[PDB]
DNA sequence: GGCCTCCACTTATTCGACCTCTCAG
DNA sequence: CTGAGAGGTCGAATAAGTGGAGGCC
């Protein structure tokens, strides 16, 4: 395998990767609970390469199928979690996931002292799990009532580097060739779109993208209860003089790099105005088709 | 015995990706 | 006519999670 730049790896960990803390009822321990702390990243089968290069970069973690179409990288071996702590202490996360890392860091110290084998240590872990990701199940809520959960700090940090954004984009980014039917002679408009999806927790971070990249805007989407944000750039001059030069200097990792490469091919056709012709339009449809089924 | 670590595989919901239209210059 | 938003839809490569058990000191 090949190494991954640490900042690119952190950025990819802001977009992918989830900390996890298992607190299960268990008959084969005195305290009656089985604990499992770790970190994981789940991608499509086609992107198993990233996991292998991560596994080789950190020298930690195990790979396993995640259903019929996906695979994951899991790090739960306790001694291997030191690498995860060492990496993120030097290359910290900047999304709200950094608050989950801190809770993960606290759980590590409880288990490091072996306090998870006691009833008090478990209670401490439960107070931490209450604020980690999706909190506690009602089964444990009623099991450990009147527990003062730990406080979850609001993360509001600046983008550290451009490499961080390359990794974050590879995880939650998208390079799309928009074909828009138009009641006109040619019939269709071509328009490149660069976007980054993200939960509305990080509205601050998302908004700062406009300031950091000097272009784009924000779009608030809602699916009933749930809402998230999209950082979107469509103005071609910005895509040509900002987005494209940026990601040529700071390589994307995974299958998204292939989409970026075809994306840039369409940008070339557009610079030459070949997107107003007919032969050029067949070319753009071929490139776009190669990005959907590919 | 007591406890750790891994594979199988799912759920909820947060992404990615896919549209189509208005309208000013 | 064209470009740049405006205004969306939608399915799971979503982010997060669980059951089962082989493995080790
Ligand atoms: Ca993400
Ligand atoms: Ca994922
Ligand atoms: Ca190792
Ligand atoms: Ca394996
Ligand atoms: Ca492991
Ligand atoms: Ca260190
Ligand atoms: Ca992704
Ligand atoms: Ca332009």
């Amino acid at each position: 395998a090949s190494s991954i730049n640490p900042w690119i790896l952190t950025g990819f960990a802001d977009a992918e990767g989830s900390f996890l803390l298992r607190i299960r009822k268990y008959s084969q321990t005195r305290v009656g609970y089985l604990t499992e702390l770790g970190f994981q990243i789940t991608l499509h089968n086609k992107d198993k390469s990233i996991l292998e290069n991560i596994q080789s970069t950190w020298g930690v973690g195990v790979i396993a199928n995640s259903g019929d179409n996906a695979v994951s990288l899991k790090v739960t071996r306790f001694e291997d979690l030191k690498v995860i702590i060492d990496h993120f202490e030097k290359y910290p996360l900047i999304t709200q996931k950094y608050a989950d890392y801190m809770l993960f860091k606290q759980a590590f110290n409880v288990m490091e002292n072996k306090e998870h084998l006691t009833i008090e240590g478990i209670k401490e872990l439960v107070r931490i799990k209450a604020k980690l990701n999706w909190g506690l199940t009602d089964e444990l809520k009623k099991a450990f009532p009147e527990i003062i959960s730990k406080e979850r700090s609001l993360i509001n940090k600046n983008i550290p580097n451009f490499k961080w954004l390359a990794g974050f984009t590879s995880g939650d980014g998208c390079f799309f060739v928009n074909l828009s039917k138009k009641k006109t002679k040619l019939g269709v408009q071509v328009k490149l779109v660069f976007s980054i999806s993200q939960h509305i927790r990080d509205k601050n971070l998302m908004n700062s993208l406009i300031t950091y990249l000097g272009c784009g805007y924000i779009k608030k989407k809602n699916k009933s209860e749930f809402s998230w944000l999209e950082f979107v750039v469509t103005k071609f001059s910005d895509i040509r003089d900002k987005i494209i030069p940026f990601f040529q200097e700071y390589t994307l990792i995974g299958t998204k790099l292939k989409d970026f490469e075809d994306w840039c091919k369409v940008a070339k056709l557009i610079e030459e105005k070949k997107h107003l012709t007919e032969e050029g339009l067949d070319e753009i449809k071929k490139i776009k088709l190669n990005m959907n089924k590919g």
